[PDB]
């Protein structure tokens, strides 16, 4: 079946689409994040530098909108915003329902993240214990509700800027992949947190939790692990940054191979390189730096995800993967 | 029809493999719709370019049937030598007789030839064009009652490491989308059009435009062309016929191409090569200076990634459509 | 009159020179850092990565070396070193004196910035109240036991790379420089903090505290007034990091303006941008970055000065300038 | 001595301004030790890509001395139509009585004219290469007793600022340091002189090569290069005559440049352009494909920017020093 907010592509390093808030209808347009679980918008009320260029959703001319009022920090990683809850009528796709989501007050705790970006705000799309507030996860809504078939969402991504991605709600459609799926159940309902002996070219390591993050630019994995890995593959590091070269072609460079119990899960290098200039010889960015997690913790971001579909199944506690259609 | 898989060599020039011989030795061919003559590295060229090259030995082949005039080829872009020949010449699954060049001085025309992963190139161009009258290919499979139509297509990979088509025989569905416009040789010799050329401001009235495969760019009058880029952002770097521009550049137009029954226009995203993607990113342009006879354009590589092309030696026409985008 | 450590330099990016510890004078490369006030020494007890191929010292073999071991972190905003209190004899130039210093022992908190680099320690050169332990700045310390006709200190940066730097210890050599020094009253005795009324083109800042710092590869500010910087002038800002890139020859790029009441300072852009491309057209990384710090503060590191030859004064707070010499 | 003040531009070309004119309109110009004419753009030059350039008027100068007799110059990078005229040029304050080229069709001759920031080109070869045999500027200043010397001197810049020197009348000691070997020309044609030529393994012996400040470059026959970097990690980037290798590339060799009284060499930190540094370094490499008469070598710009150069009509001689770093 499935409905599908249409995902647009910049730089291979963010992806957004459209949303709708409010009986009114305001636009927005939002990161969809498997790897957070609030929804939010700039306010009408904020006057922070960074609100200034964005869409700011007006409580008042929506008619549905209903008070709330307390007072919130949202801290990723990446930074800070603040503001308070209010509850109103979203509408992803075209699906409508009604949320609790965060006016945003302050973001210079987020910026210049923020004031580079070309998205209003964020769409939590993990489970409920992520979450600020204990608010139900988005598509569970929308199933609580007969509005969906079946509470489960999918994530198409492609490889650059007016090629189209795609975010389907409650449908598995057959346009975006090939083969058969394969799942993996969770090792807790938090992240999209699968369960996994991950063996890169050299190093492996026992059992790692792997999140599943369409956030994500990158792929991640612990520090240690890291420069264990790096070593004697000619990869330079740029100095004081996360920020790794090397020839593109660099052929000491290692498929990496994600293995469990049901199945085999690959990346080429092809996959997580960037070009970074071509003229003769070609020069890359790879696409892996380091972030210390909880366990053996490594979020497969969106390198991984350009490989694979993804099916995010919040009725069975799993998700599928298939390889993405080139086309 | 029936389609030779055509490689694609850093969108700078494509190769397919066609077999010459009974024995059916297999070779790298670049198809070429601005020359009309067929040729391949002699087992007796002797010079050192040909060393890692796919020789033809006029022994294997029961077929080889001997002539031996000396001839030269002159491309602008050098000069081959050696003595003509025929045999059985394979293109796919089309196997006919035909007379082609043994290539045996390969001296005039590298680096070129030497760096080139191709053994030989093919000539699509028309009997007009060709050294020794030789009848185009197509034709010939024709006149052999081989073929339904004396036309073939070309359908241009837009991208680097994906395959690229030189169909024959009719035109097909999947390579193309929309309608299909025809123009008519302004002469039966190149594939050469007479077209309105706009491009920005200037205008050049009925200009004489080739189609051809085997330029990896388009090109343009020494003269109009400085002219153009004068104002954009367009640097030219020095004593190469090369430019390099951001490829966000604003000042940057579309190219126009219209004709009696129709218009085509170049995007600057068809006529840019990215070289550099880092924050800023800049892109090497795939326009460049080179004179001849009329307004003389030639529409290559960056047009025909653009537009899927059918060459009619029927109906006298080329026409165009936009290439499947994939 | 002067004593001179010659500094080598690796892509503009960091300087370093030799030094001694111990009586057996075992030697070791130190960045100088007049932005943070104690020296350390991987210590022959240090057990992570990161000391692994650098120069470890043996409190062992110098019979000059008396026990500490009092436990330090260390944390600059670069990382943590950690390790002990020792104190032995320090000689840097060959001018020898003792000193209160760090054996570190774990570094895990500062690699990879230490893992690649070609530096075993850093020596500390602002001021007392800046230093864990209240220990004297060595320069100071130096002629508080008659090694040095004067406490003061000078950076001599080259301009690119080949061609080598040099501090030099109590005299001002007029080598160095040209013109007549310029001069500036410390507004704390923290960093060598001076306060200055900026002037970058088209937004000022009125009286800010100016840091130098010749630890610092490059010059900051603090984050609004960095966007509020950067708009208009097409730099564009590479995604999710501190990297700013523009064309060497942007005819936007205004010349840098400190001025004061003596004084005025610049900064033409031929001096905080780098190449990265030249290739007809031609790319530039600009060497200022956002950092938020207590006042409007601004740290003036590398690019800076690389046109400014510096005398640091304890003797009276002050921190002075002359155009460094080319040759 | 006397030197012109030459200018850099992307160190692929320097240029020098000169005076021709008794009104003395002043010129940008190229000095070309592989050439031996003199030329400008007459006002009479008709052609658009004269249009930003410094014209001579014939007018403006009494001294203008009619000659009329037509001429073709047909350097080997393009060729350029006039007729012969004369008149008193200056380099630096060096006056004197010269016949040189009015150029007005300099259409054979772009896109190269038409981008370069330079007007004309100064010859500093031989008679021999004259067309039209005019007597080398150097050997008239001579036989006017106006220099000590028919000699020159080449001093080349490394960066964009920082200037470069054409002396003449005698070597200079600021320019250079240590000795200075000769060699003898074996022709009195290009200064073109016989070297034992070592590179890596390849050798060539007894090559001739030509030095000459007009080639941006270094060049050396197609084949025996070709084969010279195969194997270094030297990619080359397809059909543009260009080369890219990292600068830290350690298989790539010092060059070798030996004759009976002494050795001269190239490093490769001579023969490097950046391209690209960020994290890796890129380099373009200096070295280009390009066939003559013997085994015939051009050392062009970056062998004179490591080398001093001392151009000797007396002495029939070219000799070098270690450039004065700064
Ligand atoms: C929900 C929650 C509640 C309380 C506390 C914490 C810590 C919580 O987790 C939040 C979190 O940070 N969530 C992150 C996931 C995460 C968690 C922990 C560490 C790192 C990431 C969220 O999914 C996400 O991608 N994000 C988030 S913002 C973003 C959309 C820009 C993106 C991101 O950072 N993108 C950037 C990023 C992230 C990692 C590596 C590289 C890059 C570059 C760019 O791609
Ligand atoms: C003139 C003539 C008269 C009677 C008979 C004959 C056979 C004649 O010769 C026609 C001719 O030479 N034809 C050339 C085409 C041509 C026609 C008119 C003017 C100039 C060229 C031949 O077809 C062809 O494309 N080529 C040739 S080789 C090639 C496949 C590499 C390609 C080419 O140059 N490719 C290169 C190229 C060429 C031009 C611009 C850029 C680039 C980049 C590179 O990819
Ligand atoms: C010692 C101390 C005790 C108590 C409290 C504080 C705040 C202390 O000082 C912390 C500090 O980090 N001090 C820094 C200075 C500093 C002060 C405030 C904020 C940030 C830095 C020390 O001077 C220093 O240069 N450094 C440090 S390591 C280094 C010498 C390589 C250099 C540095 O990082 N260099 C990196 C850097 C730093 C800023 C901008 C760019 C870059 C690139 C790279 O060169
Ligand atoms: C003068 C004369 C009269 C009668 C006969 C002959 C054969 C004559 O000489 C021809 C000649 O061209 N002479 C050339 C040298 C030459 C000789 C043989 C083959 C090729 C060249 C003259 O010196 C010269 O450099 N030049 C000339 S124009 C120039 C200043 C741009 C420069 C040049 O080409 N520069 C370009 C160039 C040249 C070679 C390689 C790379 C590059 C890049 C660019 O910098």
């Amino acid at each position: 079946a499935g409905d599908s907010v249409t995902l647009n592509d910049v730089a291979n390093v963010m992806y957004y689409g459209e949303a709708q808030i409010g009986d009114n209808k305001q636009k927005f347009a939002f990161i969809f994040d498997t790897g957070s679980a609030n929804l939010w918008v700039p306010s009408a009320q904020c006057n922070t530098i960074g609100c200034k260029t964005k869409n700011l959703y007006d409580s008042n001319k929506s008619k549905t909108y209903e008070k709330d009022g307390t007072k919130v920090e949202m801290n990723y990683v990446s930074g800070t915003v603040s503001g308070f809850f209010s509850k109103d009528i979203v509408t992803i796709a075209n699906l409508s329902f009604p949320y609790k989501f965060i006016e945003v007050t302050d973001t210079n705790g987020f910026e210049p993240a923020y004031t580079l970006g070309q998205f209003d705000g964020i769409v939590g799309l993990g489970w409920k214990d992520l979450s600020i507030g204990s608010v139900d996860p988005v598509v569970v809504e929308l199933k609580n509700q007969n509005k969906i078939e079946q509470a489960v969402f999918t994530f198409y991504l492609p490889f650059d800027d007016k090629h189209k991605g795609y975010l389907t709600i409650g449908g598995i459609e057959d346009r975006f992949y090939e083969g058969q799926l394969t799942y993996e159940k969770l090792n807790h309902d938090l992240y999209w947190q699968v369960d996994l002996d991950l063996h890169f070219g050299n190093l492996t390591v026992e059992k790692a939790t792997a999140i599943v993050d369409s956030g994500t630019s990158s792929i991640t994995a612990p520090t240690e692990f890291l420069n264990k890995f790096f070593e004697g593959l000619d990869v330079v590091k740029i100095p004081f940054l996360p920020l790794y070269i090397t020839t593109c072609n660099n052929p000491k460079l290692p498929t990496l191979e994600f293995r469990s119990a049901t199945n085999v899960y690959t990346l080429e290098p092809e996959y997580y390189l960037q070009q970074i200039f071509d003229f003769g010889i070609s020069l890359c960015m790879v696409s892996i730096i380091p972030v210390d997690l909880n366990k053996n913790t490594f979020i497969l971001g969106d390198p991984f995800m350009r490989k694979y579909f993804t099916v995010f199944d919040y009725d069975n506690h799993t998700v599928g993967f298939a390889l993405a259609k080139k086309k």
